[PDB]
This record gives structure tokens, C-alpha cells and sequence, in this order.
């Protein structure tokens, strides 16, 4: 009876196995754009993905991860609110059954169709497993998806999904360039939070970009053909793999822009 996104194992149940679900810095949150304060002391983000080495795509039963070689400083996130150098390990999405829901963060209560998470770990902690035990261990770059024009740089991801339909399936996924998933502007909001899935560890500096990327209805329809189940198990579409907004508590969301 493992955690998931169903009636019987979804976000309202997670606190029984993961009591930090009711913690002081849980994610996601609603971003109240009028309350977020411009912090003129933040720096421009530095997103340096030129040397990225993608390896593999995995359906883990909750989402799909595009995994990177993080055994060297290749693809790194620095600057903005961050102290030091954060190495890209994987990206994944959260998405809806319908275009009107799917994002985890909201903006003035607006839900986007999906949300991309580019996961990075602080290299001062040596490995990802050590980094998730630290309050500044991860930096996740969150990018909203709206449905309109296709995103050409997403199509290589879309077109491999039929090969990882079910939980535990993986496929080689080399030479994928995550720069093709970024919007034009790196204006962002930032706050201290958590993983949005179990184990819900409070180890994340969130950096949520203001500008969404546009994807086509056909692109997101292909996300929605994935399965939560394993091969040879009843088909359960992988949709609505998002956690709703959690209490902000004693936190401030800072803006990089006026
Ligand atoms: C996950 C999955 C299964 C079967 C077909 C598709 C298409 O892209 Se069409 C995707
Ligand atoms: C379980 C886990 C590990 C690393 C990152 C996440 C998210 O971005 Se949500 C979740
Ligand atoms: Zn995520």
C-alpha cells in the first residue's frame, strides 16, 4: 500500500508514512505575485548546460526522469539565491489529466498544465544522497508549461515515451540538450522548501521561473498516455501526479525582478 496519487494513497495520506508532510517548509506553494518582494541583492541565475551529458530516461511509477551524468561538473546551476555550485542530476515533469491543472506551484492560484523540475545537488556535499539530508542540499529549477505552440526541444522526450510506458522501464537517452526546455527570460521567484513527493525532505532551494514555456496539446497528450502501473498490471494512466499547494508558514517568497 505504497504512496501515490490515488484516493487511497494520495497527498492527503502521505503524512502517515512521512510526518514531515505537515512540516515548516513544505512544497509546492502558491506564489502570491503581489506579496513576493523584489530582492535587489539576488544575482542573475547562471544556468550552464553546454556540457550536459544525458544518459537514460526512466519511468519510476510516479513520473519519468531524464537522468544525467553528474560524476563531474558538466551541467551546473549557480548564482541567484545560491551559494556554491549545484550539479544537474535529472529532470522530470508533473502534469494533469486536463490542461487546467497539473502544475505544483501556482501563481495567484493559477494552475498551469504541467511543471518541469530540473534537479541539482550542492557539490559541497559530495553526492546526491548526502545533499538531500541538508537544508541547502538541492536547487530545483521549476518551469511552468502552458498549452499552445509546440516546444521543439521537448519532442525528443515525447517521442521516446512509448518505450517506457510502464513503471520500471528505462531507455537509453543520450545527447539530449536541456537548454531547449528553457524560456527566454530567467526572471524567477525563490523560497526555501521541500521535495514535492515522498520522502518530502526539506532540502530544496526552489527557483521558479516566471515565464512559462509553451507546449502543444499533442505533446502533453503523449505525457498522459504513460502508466503508473507495471507491465501486465491493470492500466492506470499517469496523470495528476502533482501535490497541491501547501501552507507557506514562516516563509517569504523573493522575486528576482521588479
Ligand atoms: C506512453 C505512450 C504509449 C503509447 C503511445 C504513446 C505516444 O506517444 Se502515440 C505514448
Ligand atoms: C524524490 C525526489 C528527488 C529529487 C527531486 C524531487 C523533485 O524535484 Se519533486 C523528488
Ligand atoms: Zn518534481
Amino acid at each position: 500500500h505504497h504512496w501515490g496519487y490515488g484516493k487511497h494513497n494520495g497527498p492527503e495520506h502521505w503524512h502517515k508514512d512521512f510526518p514531515i508532510a505537515k512540516g515548516e517548509r513544505q512544497s509546492p506553494v502558491d506564489i502570491d505575485t503581489h506579496t513576493a518582494k523584489y530582492d535587489p541583492s539576488l544575482k542573475p541565475l547562471s544556468v550552464s548546460y553546454d556540457q550536459a551529458t544525458s544518459l537514460r530516461i526512466l519511468n519510476n511509477g510516479h513520473a519519468f526522469n531524464v537522468e544525467f551524468d553528474d560524476s563531474q561538473d558538466k551541467a551546473v546551476l549557480k548564482g541567484g539565491p545560491l551559494d556554491g555550485t549545484y550539479r544537474l542530476i535529472q529532470f522530470h515533469f508533473h502534469w494533469g489529466s486536463l490542461d487546467g491543472q497539473g502544475s505544483e506551484h501556482t501563481v495567484d492560484k493559477k494552475k498551469y498544465a504541467a511543471e518541469l523540475h530540473l534537479v541539482h545537488w550542492n557539490t559541497k556535499y559530495g553526492d546526491f544522497g548526502k545533499a538531500v539530508q541538508q537544508p541547502d542540499g538541492l536547487a530545483v529549477l521549476g518551469i511552468f508549461l502552458k498549452v499552445g505552440s509546440a516546444k521543439p526541444g521537448l519532442q525528443k522526450v515525447v517521442d521516446v515515451l512509448d518505450s517506457i510506458k510502464t513503471k520500471g522501464k528505462s531507455a537509453d537517452f543520450t545527447n539530449f540538450d536541456p537548454r531547449g526546455l528553457l524560456p527566454e527570460s530567467l526572471d524567477y521567484w525563490t523560497y526555501p522548501g521541500s521535495l514535492t513527493t515522498p520522502p518530502l525532505l526539506e532540502c530544496v532551494t526552489w527557483i521558479v521561473l516566471k515565464e512559462p514555456i509553451s507546449v502543444s496539446s499533442e505533446q502533453v497528450l503523449k505525457f498522459r498516455k504513460l502508466n503508473f502501473n507495471g507491465e501486465g498490471e491493470p492500466e492506470e494512466l499517469m496523470v495528476d501526479n502533482w501535490r497541491p499547494a501547501q501552507p507557506l508558514k514562516n516563509r517569504q517568497i523573493k522575486a528576482s525582478f521588479k
